[PDB]
């Protein structure tokens, strides 16, 4: 039943030497790209929050200053947090940079996006509640060896699922991070609040909600005129992408509610085209876990995604994959019995991905038949590939643990609904 | 927009309390969860002066000293004046208590009435007013409440106090101003207090992006006694009826603080001592009216199914400016693909009451939803305000009141039959 990786796992290694950074991850630290957040641990000393950092175009080596932090848990005590934001990069460049420059120094490297444009194409990974199992392996390695090559993931929340032991052991944050940083410090993943990162303890007097979350993954906000972590935006090549709290406040009138609704009058298709939101909670789910949770953020924000022309909507917290037709539900008004979703082609596709391993568990249990909103669903592990090729055009795919890593076993064509709006299904 | 209805600042309803630092703003709500405290709040704009407040019962009359806090707040170019509150605790039941504030230099006494020891059949009068704002409208909404010949014991105040942030930049003095209007009625009976849509004051404009500041520095809740981690959702007992407040604008989805409280709360409940159940929120889960039309339904996802389980008596709720009561219905059995999305009658569900017309700034919503739904039982476009009075553990009359009427009449009216002792049909 206990699937999770032991602590003696391989992928569980502390780097060598006294001080080296340990955790390393970053994200984009900017609204268009050209800056990134590096974040990483330091276990013996606090240590230095500096980034030494270069293009291979230029060669110049330059220093950025970021901070550390540390946080309590019940009776955890962290280590020595740093984030540090590296600004006006170059588009479209690789870079190098280095942590831990005062005593065991680890270099890395990531590739910045083209400058955001209509036809700039670009692979986005899809991975939802990772956990540390042995099947999150297996999908982090599906993902790193795809003939697809993703180049950021998106990643929809429930991150370590440390929350699940006795006192929620944040130690098992800490070997999330080094487990992950085969992937996150070579490429940024964009973070998704879910539910088991609300942490909220009150028998062990733990009140603040996402606080070990919050101070280990940072998150650009203040870039989108965002108030909180929890909500945000960034662009990214063609793509303008929303994260969205399915665990804070949205009743009119609340920060995420007013951030949205101004955020979404923003958007500009004819400078990003494809339009994707994420959070962890879907809005359409066909199986019995959780079944109908997102009722209430549907009420809310369904009836703004379809009238912006969303391309799709990416969640998780259901452990299996499902993808929706075009569909909506928003002509309801109490007593005209009009509470069927029907197919709408202004809507978004919705897509459930949260089957990355988790702590070894699959929802299995579907209701039957599969309803007319579903167009196709699986309880398999496994990720996904948001590709897109043009303004017109992406496609995504889904790949099975049990299948070679070049296999697809769903796919479909995205047709882009401000851009090319004819029937995809 | 809108005809500025407000009552002007020299009204005589914002007169200063005269004296050096004179307390100013005197305001109470209960302290505790079962009754035998009182929070005790005023504003001081001089200097800081003492939060020590002596109080003594009218029988013995011995008098004692409670210790409280001052605080203060900045609001964009706006700064409080000293902010006082201050707990008085092991209270006597049913029992007359002269309090008194501003030790240090100008003293004003006030008084209260502790309730009964909660209890089956303890009957109780509470006054029912929402969005009230300080227009000409609210003045006379008080008026009657002050004058209705039931006598209210303890209003329930479902949210949309002071409608100051429809000033430029919210001007914080408005609050002051509705903080003196109500003292006639908030020094002497404790106010229980819901967070509305007008308390969030979200104006990063202005860089002021910490919800519900204002409100909840000036307002203070027993939230702990309950329980809770924040002030913004609580419960309290008092009487015979058992209270839970509600924030229609905090977070409420499955694992969030709030649900999780709400869900623990339910399970506490014993009607057997509190046989009344009464839910306060701002925004209601059942409205006909145009404005606002399905606000609700978020929560209404989260909370009804929750609500006919427990058998809550009543939902009480403001912030469409106008009157609403419902049915006894329920509409919990939608399941996306069975269509069943009607409320149907329901006798384990409660009665929701929308009570959000005692003036805000002098508009009511008059257009309705047509025809009037099978749902809604009785609907008028008025101001006006509320009473809930418990006779026992069967029985509480609901009255409402119209400000164009005389003190003493009731344009509505409804016995409620007690949903765990006598859930009779009370329809109609
Ligand atoms: C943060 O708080 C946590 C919760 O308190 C700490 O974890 C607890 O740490 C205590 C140690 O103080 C653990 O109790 C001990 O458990 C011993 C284990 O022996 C068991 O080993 C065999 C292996 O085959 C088992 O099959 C069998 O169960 C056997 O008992 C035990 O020998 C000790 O007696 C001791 O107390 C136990 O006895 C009590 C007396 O009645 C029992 O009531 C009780 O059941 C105790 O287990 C405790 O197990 C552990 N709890 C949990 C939930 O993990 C944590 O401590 C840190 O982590 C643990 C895992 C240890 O390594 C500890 O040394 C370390 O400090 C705290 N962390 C920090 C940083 O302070
Ligand atoms: C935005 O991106 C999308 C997605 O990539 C583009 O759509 C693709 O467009 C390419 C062309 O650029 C299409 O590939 C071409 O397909 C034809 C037809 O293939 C079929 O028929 C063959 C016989 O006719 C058959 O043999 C074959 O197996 C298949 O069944 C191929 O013939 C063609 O290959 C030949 O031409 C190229 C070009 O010189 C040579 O290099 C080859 O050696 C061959 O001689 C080529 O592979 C592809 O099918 C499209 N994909 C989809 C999903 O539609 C889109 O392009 C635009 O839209 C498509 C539909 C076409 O109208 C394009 O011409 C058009 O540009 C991109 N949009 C823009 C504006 O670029
Ligand atoms: C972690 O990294 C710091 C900074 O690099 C180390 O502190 C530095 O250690 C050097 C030893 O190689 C010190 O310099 C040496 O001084 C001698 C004569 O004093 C000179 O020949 C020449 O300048 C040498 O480089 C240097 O002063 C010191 N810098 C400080 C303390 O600010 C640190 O070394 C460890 O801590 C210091 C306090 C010493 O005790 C070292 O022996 C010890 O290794 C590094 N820490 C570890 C654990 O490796
Ligand atoms: C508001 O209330 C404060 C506190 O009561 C007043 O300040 C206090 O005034 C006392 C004199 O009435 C000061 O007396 C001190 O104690 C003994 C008697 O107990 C004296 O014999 C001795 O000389 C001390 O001075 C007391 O120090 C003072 N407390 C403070 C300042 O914290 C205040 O009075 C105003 O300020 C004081 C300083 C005097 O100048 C008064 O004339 C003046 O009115 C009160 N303010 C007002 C406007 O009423
Ligand atoms: C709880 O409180 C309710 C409301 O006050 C009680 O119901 C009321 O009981 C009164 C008896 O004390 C009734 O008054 C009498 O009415 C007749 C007309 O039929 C008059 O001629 C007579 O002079 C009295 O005025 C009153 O009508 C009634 N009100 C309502 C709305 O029903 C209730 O009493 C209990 O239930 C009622 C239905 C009767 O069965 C009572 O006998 C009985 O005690 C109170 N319940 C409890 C448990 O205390
Ligand atoms: C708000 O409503 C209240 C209650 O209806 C009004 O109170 C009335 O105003 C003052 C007290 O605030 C009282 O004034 C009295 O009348 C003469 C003037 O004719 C005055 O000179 C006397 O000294 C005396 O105090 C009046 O009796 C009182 N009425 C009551 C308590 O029933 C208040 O005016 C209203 N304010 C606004 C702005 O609408
Ligand atoms: C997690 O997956 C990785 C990648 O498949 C595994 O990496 C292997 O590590 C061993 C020793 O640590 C090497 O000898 C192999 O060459 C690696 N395999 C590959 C394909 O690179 C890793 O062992 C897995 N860890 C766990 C605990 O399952
Ligand atoms: C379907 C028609 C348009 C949608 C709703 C817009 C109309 C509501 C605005 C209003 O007419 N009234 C209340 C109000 C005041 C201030 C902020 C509000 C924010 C959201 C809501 C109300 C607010 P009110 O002024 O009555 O308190
Ligand atoms: C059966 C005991 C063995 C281990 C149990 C640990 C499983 C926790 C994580 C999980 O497997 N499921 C969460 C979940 C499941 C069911 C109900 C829930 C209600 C509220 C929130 C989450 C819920 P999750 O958030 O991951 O879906
Ligand atoms: C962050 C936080 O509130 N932590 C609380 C502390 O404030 C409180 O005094 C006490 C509760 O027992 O310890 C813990
Ligand atoms: C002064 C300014 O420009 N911005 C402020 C910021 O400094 C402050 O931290 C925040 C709340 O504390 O309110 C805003
Ligand atoms: C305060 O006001 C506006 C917020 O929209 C902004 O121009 C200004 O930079 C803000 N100051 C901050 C965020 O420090
Ligand atoms: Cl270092
Ligand atoms: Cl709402
Ligand atoms: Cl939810
Ligand atoms: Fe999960
Ligand atoms: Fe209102
Ligand atoms: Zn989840
Ligand atoms: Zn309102």
């Amino acid at each position: 039943k206990n699937r999770d990786m032991p602590l003696d796992s391989d992928v569980f290694r502390v780097p060598p030497g006294y001080n080296a950074p340990q955790q390393v991850h970053i994200t984009q630290g900017d609204l268009v790209g050209r800056a990134m957040i590096i974040s990483w641990v330091t276990m013996d000393e606090p240590g230095s929050s500096a980034v030494r950092y270069w293009s291979e175009k230029n060669g110049r080596k330059r220093i950025a200053k970021g901070k550390m932090s540390t946080y309590r848990f019940f009776n955890y005590s962290s280590g020595f947090i740093h984030h540090t934001t590296i600004r006006k990069l170059k588009y479209n460049t690789k870079y190098y940079y280095e942590v831990g420059l005062r005593n065991t120094t680890r270099r890395f490297s990531f590739i910045t996006p083209p400058q955001t444009g209509l036809d700039v194409p670009y692979t986005f990974g899809l991975i939802g509640d990772l956990g540390q199992s042995f099947d999150s392996n297996t999908t982090l390695s599906h993902y790193e060896l795809s003939p697809k090559k993703g180049q950021t993931v998106l990643f929809v929340g429930d991150l370590s699922y440390a929350d699940r032991y006795p006192n929620h052991d944040n130690v098992r944050w800490d070997t999330w991070g080094r487990f992950t940083e085969r992937s996150v410090a070579y490429q940024p993943w964009i973070w998704t609040a879910g539910n088991h990162e609300i942490e909220f303890a009150p028998e062990i007097n733990e009140t603040e909600p996402f606080k070990p979350f919050s101070y280990r993954y940072h998150v650009p906000y203040e870039a989108s005129q965002s108030t909180s972590p929890f909500w945000y935006s960034i662009k990214r090549a063609s793509a303008h992408i929303i994260v969205l709290s399915s665990y804070s406040a949205y009743g009119r009138g609340t920060p995420q509610y007013t951030w949205l609704k101004k955020e979404l009058r923003k958007v500009k298709r004819s400078e990003t085209p494809w339009l994707i939101v994420l959070m962890h909670s879907p809005l359409y789910n066909s199986y019995n876990h959780h079944f109908m949770e997102g009722e209430a953020m549907r009420t809310k924000f369904e009836a703004w995604f379809v009238k912006y022309k969303v391309d799709v909507v990416f969640a998780g917290h259901v452990h299996a994959y499902e993808r929706s037709e075009r569909v909506s539900n928003i002509a309801y008004k109490i007593t005209n019995g009009l509470c069927t979703p029907v197919k709408d082609q202004s809507a978004p596709v919705y897509i459930t991905i949260g089957d990355a391993g988790n702590y070894g568990v699959i929802d299995s249990n579907m209701i039957q038949p599969q309803p007319e909103y579903s167009a196709f669903r699986e309880a398999s592990f496994g990720h996904g590939m948001f590709d897109i090729k043009n303004r017109t055009h992406a496609h995504f795919s889904w790949n099975r643990n049990q299948d070679g890593v070049a296999v697809e076993a769903d796919s479909v064509w995205f047709f882009n609904r401000h851009w090319y709006p004819v029937d995809d299904s």
